[PDB]
RNA sequence: GGAUUGACAGAUUGAGAGCUCUUUCUUGAUUUUGUGGGUGGUGGUGCAUGGCCGUUCUUAGUUGGUGGAGUGAUUUGUCUG
């Protein structure tokens, strides 16, 4: 599957992951949990 | 394969305000917009109004009960010192 799952401590490794510009944005959370890579 | 709904990177604003936008994940089923239909307004209405306050006012005023006077208003009591 593509679409990357997330390291999320808060989850199972199931979020998608927003790719941005030098972001891969957790949105299980509102704000937090922007690992950068 | 999307109601409400949150944000970082940045023009953004006064903001280290995601509010709008490049954004794209999900926090999400709870009426998100019109009609019904509240609630608020420190909005006009104390000229529509509750209480309360002030003034008429430290000058003392007020009145039923039987009786008199008139016919009825009204008086007499409540007035000459
Ligand atoms: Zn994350």
């Amino acid at each position: 599957k593509l679409r990357r799952e997330c390291s999320n401590p808060t989850c199972g490794a199931g979020v998608f992951l927003a790719n941005h510009k030098d972001r891969l944005y957790c949105g299980k959370c509102h704000s937090v949990y922007k690992v950068n890579a």
